[PDB]
Parts: structure tokens; sequence; C-alpha cells
């Protein structure tokens, strides 16, 4: 006699054997009113409006090819489909892989002048079907598929010139992005940054690989680690139409502007304006100070001008600039003017609208919230995400702007379903005359057609149904979103509750961190994840802390930690402990804390504070000594380890020296040995530091295994080891 | 009523006294009587102090070793030490003027020299560095260059490559000189197409980017380093021409494939053995070269090859034994196995093929120690059929069945475990007794065997163990086949044989090994039968040495097997034998002793809780060529390829879904690549199974740093404890 209460819990296994599956709605605008979903591996085209789909490509077309197909590309006029196979992972977005071209008219594959093995970079001009690749580090133009490639550059070499593809750096922390290749709007212009890592230090780590190879390999990577030398950087624009089979093709140089060049620095930004304007944003190492430069081609030249009474500055008194990097511009259609998001006297990020010959831009949103990013502009409107609604930093809402006037702003997303969606992104068509919501949370996620002209809603693609059928009889956990007043400032903060919650219960708490720079982790989405098994079967309350440094509530919270990692936004975690316990449901004997990359750089810095808050934590790829990590990251937040500049600080906030302190908490460190990104030096030297002050702990390297740890096998066997971990800490049998 | 803890075993709360003795002459030693050296009587057992304490007060440096020519004109002084592989180091030298008692100061050894040698009479001195070989025929006049081919990691003059030195010599050392130092013999090996182990050394905090060290190495069936073998005269070096080295090459029996050289032995003054062995180490000879004057050549001849095989194994223990040659070098005795596979003395005569056996029996000679002229000194395990005994013997030449046991009687209930240090020309002997009791290091003469008194009784201690919960040892047998198989177990204070004990199986079980045996320990096992009242057994089966080699060639070719086995029955055994828990069984093992554990614990048996692999070898082919090979022959299709395959802690994995697993290995490992568990946790990690894991960085395979040391049984000791629900 159940009497059909649930009773089932969401398991480890839930987690690890993906039970209750997440549904997305995945889409490709090709059109101003089509995009293409994959139903049961047949590609569909759908019509925005009625609904109404064709099958646009059969699963039973590439068949014969004989290949695995990883992805597939469309060329902007539909005439072609470029087919991605032999996919190998690099980094976070590079790989090689291998590409086909079907001719979607002809039905047949190209055969001839195929895109070579190893290709690292493939593009399709936005209109037409022009072709830009990047193999063995250059670039060449195919201007029709089956026709010989055009070599546009020749200086390409592994792992010190890089054509149209970033460096390790420049991947993970300036473009999120392997792609240095920019066209032009109508595909005339090709523009691309060429990075030289010539005096870049390598890391070096081994590859163990398949138990069949003898000798483990040594993986050499150009990395700059904090205060190294790093790349530098050039940027050329490349007429693709006055190409030739009889002479090398001519790439016109932009220099960066003089106030950049004095010293190191970065190219952070690239924007096309118009079919013959780009606008160039760069950085300087010191990444307080930036200029955007706006270049005009000139049409008796051949060349491109960037008038300095264009540039534009964009810097910071409190701070680095921008979130992660200066914003990018979004230009009118003449491109004579611009909006972007800037921070405003008051420090919020707000978009500003600038002219392109005026140094003074004026600032169309305002107040106590961020505009998080600016979506799409059309002649009369622009569509913005800010986390204004309700005055939550974690919510997401979707605005439009009336362009001639700016009291007339109207929320496109708070009111459609006010209780299951408070996160909301965004995907508009080719000229924003559709888009569709993506609603996160805090309810199941909710994907939904929308026409701009009146912003009615089309249709719901996908609510999840299945996944709340399945949910019904679970005992699944609740969010608590709230905050705490700190020196008379709100701290936002999230509770994953187990089921049947109960505030004269004490529960064991696991503190959930990141707390990096501009880091959110209190937010209105609703996730299927550790933290959710945790609560729903082990009954643990798994918070998560925004203090110091977090981001999207302004300068004086996010600049808080500037030059200074390691201090405030460690002592709020630990402060966020103390008021936890301090609401009466928390048990203070069983208080943990774990992270995973900052967040375990913040959790092992926790741990070793001797606060005595936290029994135990788990430290995952943690950073353990800022000059281990790499430059442009590291130097934003904390300039460079220099006697001159910031090295007294990078000395003072290493774990390794609160070594002692860990004799107070039991501690599980964990790092995967391929490791690129967050070298597993870094955890090696924390061990080191623990086995010379004598301080036992718990251990667990990952064979073979990066920052992500993502490994189908290796995924389920840190959560198992992890979830082990916190349940003999906190004595759950 | 307080228990050996494991901060005891850790910080060396009960020391064991040693006594280090280092003869001079034929009736004088010197010891190091803490800060001081003193030269101690043989004869009297009187001392004078040698060296004092703040004679090198005005020095600087912190003085890690002294060595006196044997002339006693001058000491070499030896600092800056910078520790290599397991022999090998870097240091600094200075010489000092006994005669004059000063420093010389002129045409000194550099700093980072790799090896110093005087040479045997007098003080001329023979010295490697930067890979190549210097002689000094006085301590303050230009040293000679002999070679000018040394390359860092790839020619080796006078020192050996980093397999030679870990598998076949045993030594950093590759410089032989003759008896009177007349003749400076070398080997030369070259490592250039030997393929690099590359690791990982992440150094101080401070070193902002990680260092690759790359080793030399060869692994199961790669290239090998080759081997050049010399011999210069020193007396006739100039300062004008170069120096001569006559090459001395390996047999055309050797010259037909890869190749070892395993043993140097000078004869004479005119005399050199050498000993080669072939790549698949079943077949080697030996060499027995002669100076020619007319020539000033060296002439090996052909009639004079000693060949010793093997048609069930491998040739030696490790490698094939040394000769010990007579006076006139006309004759020698070497340990070989008999026709009964026990390892016995054989007598050679230089000019013919047939030996003779000289000593006989179900037991074997462990080392000849000393040869005179009228009597041979051995140590064996003959006495009482112990295998892990060792006792003192002499051969009377002139009638073999007229043997003496020197030590069986001397503190039988004691002593049942010795060595020896002979004088220079034996008239002395210091007899060292490792156990069952307290060591006891004591001096006898050898023309009438009588003691001359106790050097080290360690009464200290034993006044200290007074006080103290000691566990107790039993050494026995059982039987498997109708064969005696040794065990021994460290029993917890007031045992209990009504009572269940959890069990914890230490575990090396390596080609050759023995643990099982008399010898006093003072170690981990000490403290976990102490103070966690946990039985430590030890199990020697198939594999294990010092009992012929139907019992040592048993696993020949077949590496994780029988052995493997031999510890899963000896924990069945030790159950049925009613005082062990049979739900608390674990195995634990450092290097082999990791591969078996780990080959143990993912056997499916379902006898162990639990275990730890420390630093172990995961698959043969990882590991080096020299000592593998002797064992598994190539990882080819036509050699043993599929064995080695079938060998792996890998293709178990999913069998330690059944254990608790603790899987330990330092950084550094030059020896035991990290990569060897890199592989075992991938492989368990593919099939979900959830075991401990423990890395110590820039540990090496001894994971000796104190703090290492330290963390290391710490760790383990908790681990154990929660294995056996112990709180
Ligand atoms: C061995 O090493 C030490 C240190 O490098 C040498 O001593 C130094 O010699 C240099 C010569 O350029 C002097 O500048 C220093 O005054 C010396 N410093 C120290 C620490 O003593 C030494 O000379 C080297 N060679 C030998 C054979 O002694
Ligand atoms: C938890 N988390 C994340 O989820 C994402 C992060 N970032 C933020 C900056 C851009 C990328 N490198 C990704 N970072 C920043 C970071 C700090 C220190 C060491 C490693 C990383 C990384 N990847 C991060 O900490
Ligand atoms: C326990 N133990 C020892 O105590 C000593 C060992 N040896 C025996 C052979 C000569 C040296 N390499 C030392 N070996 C052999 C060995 C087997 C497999 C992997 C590593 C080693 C090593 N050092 C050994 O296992
Ligand atoms: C995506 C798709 O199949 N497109 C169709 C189109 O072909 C058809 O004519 C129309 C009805 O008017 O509906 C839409
Ligand atoms: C070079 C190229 O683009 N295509 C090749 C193809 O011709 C070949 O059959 C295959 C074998 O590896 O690799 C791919
Ligand atoms: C034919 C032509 O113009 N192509 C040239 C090529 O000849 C030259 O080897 C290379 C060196 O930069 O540059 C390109
Ligand atoms: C534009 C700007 O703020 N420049 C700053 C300067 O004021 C400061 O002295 C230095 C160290 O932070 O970094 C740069
Ligand atoms: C160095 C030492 O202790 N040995 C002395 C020795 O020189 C002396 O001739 C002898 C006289 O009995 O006493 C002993
Ligand atoms: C007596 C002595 O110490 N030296 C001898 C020398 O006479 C002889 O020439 C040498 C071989 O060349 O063997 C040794
Ligand atoms: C089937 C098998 O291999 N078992 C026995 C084993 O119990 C024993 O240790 C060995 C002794 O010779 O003989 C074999
Ligand atoms: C090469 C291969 O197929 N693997 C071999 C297999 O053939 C053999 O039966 C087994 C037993 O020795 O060892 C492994």
């Amino acid at each position: 006699h159940h009497h059909h209460h649930s009773r089932k819990t969401y398991t480890l296994t839930d987690y690890l054997k993906n039970t209750y599956r997440l549904k997305l709605y995945s889409l490709r605008w090709i059109s101003d009113h089509e995009y293409l979903y994959k139903q049961e591996n047949n590609i569909l085209v759908f019509n925005a409006e009625y609904g109404n789909s064709s099958v646009f490509l059969e699963n039973s077309t590439f068949d014969e090819f004989g290949h695995s197909i990883n992805d597939y590309s469309i060329s902007p006029d539909g005439q072609f489909i470029l087919l991605e196979y032999n996919y190998v992972k690099q980094w976070r977005h590079s790989y090689t892989a291998s590409y086909d071209i079907y001719d979607l008219n002809k039905r047949q594959l190209i055969t001839e002048e195929r895109i070579p093995n190893n290709t690292q970079w493939v593009t399709w001009s936005p209109v037409g079907h022009k072709l830009a690749y990047v193999w063995n580090n250059d670039i060449y133009v195919k201007i029709e598929p089956n026709l010989p490639s055009y070599r546009i550059t020749w200086t390409g070499k592994e792992d010190i010139i890089y054509n149209g593809i970033t460096d390790w750096v420049y991947e993970e922390e300036v473009f999120s992005a392997y792609s240095a290749l920019w066209w032009s709007p109508n595909g005339t212009f090709l523009a691309y940054a060429q990075f030289n890592d010539t005096e870049v230090p390598l890391i070096e780590y081994s590859f163990y690989s398949d138990e069949s190879l003898q000798y483990p390999k040594t993986v050499r990577v150009p990395y700059p680690k904090a205060g190294a030398v790093n790349p530098t950087v050039k940027f050329f624009v490349v007429n693709t139409d006055s190409l030739s089979s009889v002479t090398n093709a001519t790439s016109i140089q932009i220099t960066a502007p003089a106030s950049m060049l004095i010293g190191d620095h970065y190219l952070c930004d690239v924007t096309w304006a118009t079919q013959e304007r780009i606008s160039l944003q760069w950085l300087r190492r010191i990444q307080n100070y930036s200029v955007m430069d706006i270049c005009d081609y000139d049409e008796s030249s051949g060349r491109w001008n960037c008038l300095v009474a264009r540039q534009h500055i964009e810097m910071s008194t409190t701070g680095w600039v921008g979130r992660f990097r200066p914003s990018e511009p979004h230009f009118t259609l003449d491109g004579n003017s611009f909006y972007k998001i800037i921070s405003n006297e008051e420090g919020y990020r707000h978009i500003c609208y600038f002219q392109i010959d005026k140094k003074d831009c004026t600032f169309i949103t305002k107040g106590t919230w961020e505009v998080i990013g600016i979506e799409a502009l059309t002649s009369d409107y622009l569509y913005y995400i800010s986390n204004e609604y309700k005055g939550m930093p974690g919510g997401r809402n979707l605005y439009k702007i009336q362009l001639s006037d700016y009291t007339k702003v109207t929320c496109l997303s708070c009111e459609l379903n006010p209780e299951r969606c408070q996160y909301y992104s965004v995907s508009f068509s080719k000229e924003a005359k559709y888009y569709q919501l993506r609603c996160s949370g805090p309810g199941l996620p909710l994907y939904t057609l929308h026409s701009s002209v009146n912003d009615k809603g089309l249709r719901v693609l996908e609510d999840n149904s299945a996944l709340d059928k399945m949910l019904q009889n679970v005992q699944m956990p609740s969010k608590k979103l709230d905050f705490i007043i700190l020196n008379e400032t709100k701290f936002w903060y999230q509770m994953i509750l187990p089921p049947h919650f109960d505030k004269s219960k004490k529960y064991p708490l696991l503190l959930d961190v990141y707390a990096g720079p501009c880091s959110q982790k209190a937010d209105t989405v609703f996730r299927l994840n550790w933290a959710t098994y945790l609560a729903s079967t082990e009954n643990i309350i798994v918070a998560s802390f925004d203090g110091r440094g977090s981001g999207y509530q302004g300068d004086k919270i996010m600049h808080a930690i500037n030059r200074r990692l390691g201090t405030f936004e460690v002592e709020d975690q630990i402060e966020a402990a103390r008021q936890f316990s301090k609401m009466g449901f928390v048990d203070n004997k069983r208080i943990a804390i774990w992270g995973w990359s900052y967040g375990g750089y913040v959790t092992s810095m926790v741990l070793g504070s001797g606060s005595g808050v936290f029994k135990c934590g788990i430290a995952v790829a943690p950073v353990s000594r800022w000059e281990y990590y790499d430059s442009v990251y590291t130097e934003r937040y904390m300039g460079l380890p220099t006697p001159e500049d910031n090295l007294d600080h990078y000395r003072n906030s290493t774990v390794m020296s609160r070594a002692e302190n860990f004799k107070q908490v039991e501690y599980l460190l964990i790092h995967g040995t391929a490791d690129d990104n967050v070298h597993f030096q870094q955890s090696a030297q924390i061990s080191k530091a623990l086995v010379d002050v004598g301080v036992d702990f718990q251990a667990m390297w990952y064979t073979d295994e990066d920052h992500g740890i993502a490994s189908s096998t290796a995924h389920q066997h840190i959560y198992t080891h992890m979830s082990h971990f916190i349940k003999q800490c906190f004595s759950l049998p």
C-alpha cells in the first residue's frame, strides 16, 4: 500500500546513465523564415509561420558514404552541404576533421579538389557558397566547391605560426573559438588574425594513450603562463574576388593603433560593420585599456584605413575591461553608428549608443541591473537579454527597446510563463522576423517560436512533457534562490533542497563553488546534475553563493577582487556557510565544499584557510598558484607577477602556503593527467606541499583526461568516486 | 605495556645499531665512531683517532663520504652529493695529503664527477667526468684523459647507463683496476638508438613550467645499448700522446646477435676474465684474456672459453656468478647449478671444459666469500635444510668432505642469518648476524676460527624493547605437491591461536625472491602486528630463490602465472590454520610485489578483501629489457608475445569489482614508470571499478623522501585499518 506517493528518488545511476533526459530543440536559421532540425536523423526544413515541415535531407543519403558523419553545414545559398567526418578533438573548441562537399542539386559528392584530411577549420561565406578553410596552419579559399583552392597564406607552421586559427590561449581565453577567420557580410573580403608563438614557452606532459603504446608520448603546447612571453598577433584582410591562379593573394595588414603597439597587446574583437567597413578591438596586456579601431576600405588603394578620429577607447579605473573581454559592437545598417554593452557611471553594464565619429555615447538602458547581451538589431528595435525582471541577477529575459524612444521598452519573455520560465535565451532568424525562445528554468525547459512582428507565440517547439511525465512520482529536489544582506549589499545564493525539506532538521551541506571573476552560481536554471542526486537521494543541501567578484550585479561586486584573487571571494564562501548554518537547518558538523577549476582553487583556499567551518572538500582540476595558469585569464585579474606589479599577491595567494591548515579537514584532490588547461602540475604541487607538512588526504588522477574529465567512463568514475567521499565525510551509509 | 607504533617505525624510535667497518689492511679496519674516524687494530681491539671530527671544520662544505687510498697516503673527500639512479650520483671531490695535513689545490678532480676510484694498491686515481675516463698517477699532478668519446645520454665510458646500472652491475662504475693497478679495464656503453622514457618533473613550487626528464631506457623488445670493452696500461701514459686503449671484443658466439657484458673479473696482473650474456639470457660465455708483451694486446684463447648455459631458464640467479681465481689464475671456483638444479661451487681449470663440483646437496651456495691457498669460504643455506637461513662455511681445498660450519653453532637461537667481511688476506673476519634475534657483530681470526670479540651486540636496543609489546616471527613451510614452500608470519604480541586475526600478505614473488627468512626487521609489518594485531605473512612460491632451479625456473617465460597462484594458495592455506579471519585477508607489495598483488586482486579468487600495489609493473612490455627478457623472452610473435599480452593487470580490470584497491606510484619513477599505474587506473575506470589511488609528486621507485616515506605508510595504514574495520 504505497498509495501512489512518490517513493523514487533521483539516483546517481539516473545521473550517470541519463535516465531523465532534457529534450532540446536545436535549429539552424537558413533564411528569415525557415530553419533546419533533426527529427529522426532526417534533416527537416521548417517553415516558421505555418509549422509545416518537409524532409530537407533523409538520413538514408550518406549511408553509402562509408564514413561516420560528425556534423554537417549547408551553404547560405542552399546549394551545397559540407559533411564533417574523422573528427578528432584538440582543445575546448579546436579539432581537425575530414570534409566532403555534396552538391544538393546534382545530388553527388564532389570528388575533384576535395578539402584535405586534417583540416583545422572550414567556413562558408555568409552568402553564396565560397569556402575558406585552414589546413596545416594556412588559409585556403575555394570560390567553387569542385575547383582548385587558392592558398592565401604560406607562413603557417605547426605550434609557431597560426593563420586563420587561434593558438591555445586565444582559443581558450579570447575568442572561445578555434576560428580566426571573418568573412565580410557579402563574402567579398576574408579577414583573419595571424598568431605567432615563436617564443611562447611549452607546457610538456605525458600522454600514455592506448595500453599498446610502449613509450609514453610527450605532448608539447605553446602555452603562456602568467608573466611569460605571449603570442603576438597580426591582422589581415584579403579581397577574395581579386584572387588569381597565376599570382599570390595580397593580404592587406591592419596594424594595431600606436597606443597598443607600445607594449604587449591582444586582438580581442573582430566585427564587420558593412561590406567595406570592419571594427577591430585591441587590448593592452594590462587589460584595463582597449581601443576599438574602425577601418574603411579605400577603393583606389585596395587598402584599409582606420581613421584615428573613429578610434574609440574603453578603459576601467576599477578593474579590467568587459566581463571577460570588451563587448562586441552591433552596427546599424549604414555602419555609421553602433550599440555596445559598456559599464556606466554606477558600474552597471548597459547598452551605449555610439556615433562612429563621436567620443561620448548615450546610454539607452540604465538601472541597478545589467544587460547580458545584445541579441538582434533592426532599424526600429534592439533586442537584448537582461536580468532586470524582479531585480533578480540570476534571471534572464528578452526585452526590446524602441530605437527612437528609449522609454519604450517591452519585455518579450517575462510574462510568457512566469512560474516555469525565468531564464531565457534567444535565436533570431536571419533578419529577426522570427525568434525561438529557450527557457531553461526554474521549471522544465521550454522552447517556443515567435513572430517579432507583433510578438505573438507561433507554437510550442518542445515542452518536455515526456520528462514531466517521468518525474511525476520522483521525489525531486526544489531550488531556493534568494539573497543575504552583508555590508548593506545583496548577495545571492541558491540551495538545492532535498524533497520534503524540513527546517526543523539539520541537513549536511555541500557548498558547490566557482566564485571566479564574473561567475554566477545562483540562477533560475533547472539542472539535472550531481547536486540533484545528492539532495534527492542523499538528503544533502547543495548550496552555491555569489559573493564579491561574481558577475552581472555591477562592477562594485565584480571588480572587488581586482589584483586580489584568493581573497574576498574565498572569504565570502566561508561567510556564506556561516550564514547558511545560522539559518537553522544546517548541520555545523557536516559542511563540505567542492569545485572544479576556479572553484577547485577556492575549495582548496577555503579548506586551507583554518576557518574550522568545513569538515571536508573536493578540488577537481584546481589552480594552485596563479603563476601556473595562462597569461590572458590570470593577468586580467592579477596583473603581472613582477616586483613592480603584483608578485607579492601572486605569492600570497597559493594553496601550497596553506598546506599546514589542511590538518583540520578531509581533502580529495582530483586531476586529469592530460589537462592542457590547468596543468596536472598544479595539483602535483598541492600534493607535494601536503606531503611535506605530513597531511593525509585523498587523491585521484585520471589518466589522459583533460580539464573536462569528460570521457563517458571517467565522468561516471569521478562522480561515483566523489559521491563515496561525500557520503563518507557525511556518515551517510 | 606500550606497542611498537607507526610513529616508532616512521621516526626510528628503536634503532638497530650496525658495526660498519672497512678493512684497511690484513689486520686493520676503519670505524666511524660518530664524529670521528678510528683505526682499529683487529689484533688487540684498541683504537687511535685516525681522522678527527674538526679536521675539516675549515672545509666549509658538508662531507658526504670519505675514501682512503690503499697505501694510506691520501684521503679522498666527497661532497656536493647529488643522487641520480639507484647507484649513480654526482659529487665534488678534494684530495687531502695525510703525510702533510693539507688539501691538494692544484689539478683538482672536477665538480660533477660521476665516479672516482683509487687503484687497488698505492694512490693512482681513476675518475669519470662528462662520460669520459681520466687517470691521476699522483693526486696533485695533471690527469691523463683516456677517452674522448663520452657524450651525455649516449656514450658512457667507465660508467653504466640506466639498464646496466639497475639490472647488470648494480653499480654506476664500469672501471676495473688490475690487482696491482697497472691496468685500467673499462666498459663503454652506447645508447644512441635506445628510446627515451620521458616524464614530467615538477620540481620546487618556484618552477613555472615542469621539466621533461628524458632517459635512454630500453623497454622489453626495444633497441638495447651496445657494449665495448677496453683495457689501458696506466704505467705508460704519456702527457704528449693520447692513451692507447686496447679493445677486447666479445666472443664470436656473442657477436652473432644482441648481447651484454655481465661480469668483469681480474685473475692476475695480466689475465682478465669477461663474461658475456646473449640477449636471450640462457647462454653465456666466459673469456679468459691474457696480456701479450710483444703485442701490447690482449688475447682470449677460444679454447679457454667457458660456456654457462641453461635449458630450463636463464643463467645465474640474476646474472652468471663471478669466478674466484686461485693465485696463479690457472683455476677458479664459481657457483653454477648442478645437474639436480641446485647452485653449488664448481672448480674449473683454465684450460679445460669440465669442472668438478666441490659442494653438493639439496640446498644452495649463496656466495663464495674468500679463497685462500688452503680453504674456500662460502655462505649457504644448508643448515637445518632452511633455505632462509645463512651460514658461513669453509671447505678444505685438499679434501672436499672436510667442511666446517663457522657460524652455525655460535648462538644457534639468536643467529641463523650470517654475512661476513674478511680482511685483505682473510686473516680475520667480521661476522654479521641479522637474525632471528637482534643483530650481532663479532670479530674472528681465521687461523683458529676463535672469536676475538663482540663488536656490537645491540644491548641498548634490547633494553628498550623490554618495555614494548613486540611481535614474534614464525618461519615454517607448507607442502604443495610434495614440495616444501616456506612462509613467515609476523605474529601480534601475546598471540592467541583460538582467536581470529586479520591477515596481510606481504608479497614480492619475483624470480629468485625470498620473503621467508630468519632476518630480524623493524618495519611497517612490525607496527601492524604490534599495534594493529594484524598478522603479516610472506610466502615463497614457485619462482622464489635459493631452493634450486626446479622452483626458481618454474615461472620461466610465464611471469604472472604460478607465483601469482601460489600467493593465493598460500592465503588459502593460512585460512585453514584456524587463527586467520577469512573475511579480512589483504595483500600488498612494491615493484614485482605490486604486480603480483594486482594480479592476485584481479584474479577473482575471492580470497582477498583488499590490497595495495606500490609502483607495480602492469605489463611486461613497459618494463626494462634486461630484467623482463631474462624471464619473459622477447615480446614477438615468434617468441613470447602471446604471454606478454596474457600477463597484464589491465586484462583483469573487471575482477577488481570484487576487491578494494589502493594504487600508489611516484611520478618521477625512472624504474617502474608512472605509465604502468596510469594504464591500470585507466583500465579500471573503463570498466567502472572504483578504487583508491595516490601519486607521489617527483618521487621515484623508492618513494624515499623523508616526507613521502612517512606519508605513503600513514596512507597505507589508514587503508588497511579501514579495510579491516580497525578504529
Ligand atoms: C666547483 O664548484 C664551485 C661552485 O661553482 C666552484 O667555486 C666557485 O668558483 C668560482 C669560479 O668562477 C668563484 O667565482 C667562486 O668564488 C667559487 N664559489 C664557491 C661556492 O666556492 C669551484 O671552484 C668549482 N671547481 C672546483 C674543482 O673546485
Ligand atoms: C568553473 N569555470 C568554468 O566553468 C569556466 C571557466 N572559464 C571562464 C573563462 C573562459 C574559459 N577558460 C572558461 N572557468 C575559469 C577558469 C579559471 C581557472 C582555471 C581554469 C578555468 C577554466 N576553464 C571556470 O573556473
Ligand atoms: C621488490 N623488488 C626488489 O626489492 C628489488 C628488485 N630488484 C631485483 C633486480 C635488480 C634490481 N632492479 C632490484 N625487484 C625487481 C623488480 C621487478 C619489477 C619491477 C621493478 C623491480 C625493481 N626494483 C623487486 O621487485
